């Protein structure tokens, strides 16, 4: 009857989504890519249903004709009597970290200092911040702003990919999936944790879910909040507190997207997954949890409470605002009408 299959990026992503098929009665099954753009083609071509993405792909996703179908939804203060599932999305703060031993580093001294990125073409990691360099500097240079930096995605020969790692081995170095140590939220995170490079360009919540025992991996486990701090784009420096007035902006939420005639077919399929899977779904913690990959955002982000309908039913320009939508067209001219394939 109605099964749907899910694209993986990368080996991690694979074994969860293997994991989420065996549990579902092949309900959902897996198609595996090695990047983000080649799972967008694999849905195009109608061998793969759906996958979670950044709005920084939803935007590539979009120009060739694929939609928005739910979005991830985390925990509120406010919004707070209304089902998750019908709560509008918030959307989340991207900002630039850096270790407070590391003085006199703001915004405007970042020149040739090095940078951890979660991958090209990613809202926070790279639209966003290079968006405003680009914009700031009046050259589409991008790549010679810093001296290093790990920007999986990149060539592996440049600049951008120096501080990439790789795997357990050294192979894959650059690679944006995350078999590339320094890959995503978590990586870009770990570059700056480890004094790799000096600033990272996440956003707020990998901080805190990092950071204070929150994570027990080992590169996390003695990290502590007071030890970095956000810069502001009014050149000063603030506690990570503060990320309410310390921010490069607000991105709109990862979300599913699934090729416009199955749309509805996917949105179905996945609102009874996760009542089973999700936080608080028949078999979370017993057998199968959705949301859970230890800190790795293999899927989905962790921190997701449930995935969300949109209302109002949005084309992906709606659902990733004018406001996004142009700082990307902007960063474009440097490297209108189209779809990458
Ligand atoms: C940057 O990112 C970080 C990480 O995402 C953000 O911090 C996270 O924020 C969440 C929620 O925003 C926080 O949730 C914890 O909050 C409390 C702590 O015990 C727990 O439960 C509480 O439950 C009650 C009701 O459910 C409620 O309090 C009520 O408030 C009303 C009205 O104000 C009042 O009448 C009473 O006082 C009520 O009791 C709270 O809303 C609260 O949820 C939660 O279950 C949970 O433990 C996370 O802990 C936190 N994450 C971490 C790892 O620290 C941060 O917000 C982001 N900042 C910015 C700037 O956006
Ligand atoms: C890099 O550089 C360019 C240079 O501007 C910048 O591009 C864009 O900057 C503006 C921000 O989006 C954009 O202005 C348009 O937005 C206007 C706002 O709409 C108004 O809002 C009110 C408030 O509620 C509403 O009532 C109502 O909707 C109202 O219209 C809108 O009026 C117009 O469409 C404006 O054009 C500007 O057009 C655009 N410029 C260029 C060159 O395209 C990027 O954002 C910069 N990149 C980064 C990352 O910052
Ligand atoms: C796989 O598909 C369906 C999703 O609803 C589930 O089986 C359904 O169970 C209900 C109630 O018993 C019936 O009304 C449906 O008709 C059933 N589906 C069909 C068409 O056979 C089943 O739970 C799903 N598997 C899992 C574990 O996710
Ligand atoms: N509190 C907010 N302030 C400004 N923009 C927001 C906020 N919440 C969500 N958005 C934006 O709404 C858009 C989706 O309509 C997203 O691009 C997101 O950036
Ligand atoms: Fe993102
Ligand atoms: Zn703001
Ligand atoms: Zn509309």
């Amino acid at each position: 009857y109605t099964r749907v299959v899910w694209c993986a990026v990368g080996p991690e992503e694979q074994k969860k989504c293997q994991q989420w098929s065996q549990q579902s009665g092949q309900n959902v099954t897996c198609a595996t890519a090695s990047t983000t753009d080649d799972c967008i083609v694999l849905v195009l071509k109608g061998e793969a249903d759906a996958l979670n993405l950044d709005g920084g792909y939803i935007y590539t996703a979009g120009k060739c004709g694929l939609v928005p179908v739910l979005a991830e939804n985390r925990k509120s203060s406010k919004h707070s009597s209304l089902d998750c599932v019908l709560r509008p999305t918030e959307g989340y703060l991207a900002v630039a970290v850096v270790k407070k031993a590391n003085e006199g580093l703001t915004w405007n001294s970042l020149k040739d200092k090095k940078s951890c990125h979660t991958a090209v073409d990613r809202t926070a990691g790279w639209n966003i911040p290079m968006g405003l360099i680009v914009n700031q500097t009046g050259s589409c240079a991008f790549d010679e702003f810093f001296s290093q930096s790990c920007a999986p995605g990149a060539d592996p020969k440049s600049r951008l990919c120096a501080l990439c790692a790789g795997d357990d081995q050294g192979l894959d170095k650059c690679v944006p999936n995350s078999k590339e140590k320094y890959y995503g939220y978590t990586g870009a995170f770990r570059c700056l944790a480890e004094d790799v490079g000096d600033v990272a360009f996440v956003k707020n919540d990998t901080v805190w879910e990092n950071t204070n025992g929150e994570s027990t991996a080992d590169w996390a486990k003695n990290l502590k909040r007071e030890d970095f701090r956000l810069l502001c784009l009014d050149g000063t420096r603030k506690p990570v507190t503060e990320a309410q007035s310390c921010h490069l902006a607000v991105a709109p939420n990862h979300a599913v997207v699934s090729r416009s005639d199955r749309a509805a077919h996917v949105e179905q399929v996945l609102l009874h997954q996760q009542a089973l899977f999700g936080k608080n779904g028949k078999n979370c913690p017993d057998k199968f949890c959705l949301f859970k990959s230890e800190t790795k955002n293999l899927l989905f982000n962790d921190n997701t409470e449930c995935l969300a309908k949109l209302g109002g039913r949005p084309t992906y320009e709606e659902y990733l605002g004018t406001e996004y939508v142009t700082a990307i067209a902007n960063l474009k001219k440097c490297s209108l009408e189209a779809c990458a394939f």
